[PDB]
């Protein structure tokens, strides 16, 4: 739809969920003008966003964050312009699918996996659609609705273990910079939430990649998965693997969850 511009009456922060490097966000409480209906939403405040240039940089690309159109991308709902910036999203109650994973690993089925991995594709095939590069997609940057259902967030205008060889060396970011990312993310999710590359510091990546060298198999991954994966990160970004691509092959395996992951036994043997 539209972005809508908020009134600051018509909303109530509640809690900080949190701070990064663009504000602090919150939950909040937002009661639309007219309407009886109450939605929980997530706010955030942008630090001195105050100058002239970026008020009108952040109001051009906010219409556009409010323009997208799908059940696996989080939508901009609105704006509060006042002595700040306030960006207002309907709250995703379960928080980021990094932290979830984490959380219930001793749980979480190959069905849910395979199926995240789809819908987190779905997504970015619609961003590519738009237009949109996201240049930050990783497990902490999908959140999560419901178990079943997960969205993409912070997407549009330094994350080394998640970036491209190319966005790292040269700073091109297009949609097959994102399809590595889309990689480490989907290792991020079969690791159970562990962190890539653990220990070696993000000044060496550039020349562990360009020895060729990537992230492990995923223990509970059959070979047909991790060569996905591995898809995802060849030096040649027009070789990676397509959205639309990801979308197919990954559906095929969730009509299939148990042929292709491998959850079983002792869940100390299931980290890399
Ligand atoms: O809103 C966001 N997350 C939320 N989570 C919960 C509630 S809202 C995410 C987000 N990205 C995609 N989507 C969302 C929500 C739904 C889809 N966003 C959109 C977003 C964010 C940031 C800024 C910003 C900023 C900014 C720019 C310049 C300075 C000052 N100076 C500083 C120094 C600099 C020199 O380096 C020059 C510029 C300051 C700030 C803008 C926007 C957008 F696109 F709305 F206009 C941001 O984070």
């Amino acid at each position: 739809a539209l972005l809508r511009i908020l009134k600051e009456t018509e909303f109530k922060k509640i809690k900080v969920l949190g701070s990064g490097a663009f504000g602090t966000v919150y939950k909040g409480l937002w009661i639309p003008e007219g309407e009886k209906v109450k939605i929980p939403v997530a706010i955030k405040e942008l630090r001195e966003a105050t100058s002239p240039k970026a008020n009108k940089e952040i109001l051009d690309e906010a219409y556009v964050m409010a323009s997208v159109d799908n059940p696996h991308v989080c939508r901009l709902l609105g704006i509060c312009l006042t002595s700040t910036v306030q960006l207002i999203t309907q709250l995703m109650p379960f928080g980021c699918l990094l932290d979830y994973v984490r959380e219930h690993k001793d749980n979480i089925g190959s069905q849910y996996l395979l199926n995240w991995c789809v819908q987190i594709a779905k997504g970015m095939n619609y961003l590519e659609d738009r237009r949109l590069v996201h240049r930050d997609l990783a497990a902490r940057n999908v959140l999560v609705k419901t178990p079943q259902h997960v969205k993409i967030t912070d997407f549009g205008r330094v994350p080394i273990k998640w970036m491209a060889l190319e966005s790292i060396l040269h700073r091109i970011y297009t949609h097959q910079s994102d399809v590595w990312s889309y990689g480490v993310t989907v290792w991020e999710l079969m690791t159970f939430g562990s962190k890539p590359y653990d220990g070696i510091p993000a000044s060496e990546i550039s020349s562990i990649l360009e020895k060729g060298e990537r992230l492990p198999q995923p223990p509970i991954c059959t070979i047909d998965v991790y060569m996905i994966m591995r898809k995802c990160w060849m030096i040649d970004a027009d070789s990676r693997p397509k959205f639309r691509e990801l979308i197919i092959e990954f559906s095929k395996m969730a009509r299939d969850p148990q042929r292709y992951l491998v959850i079983q036994g002792d869940e100390r043997m299931h980290l890399p």
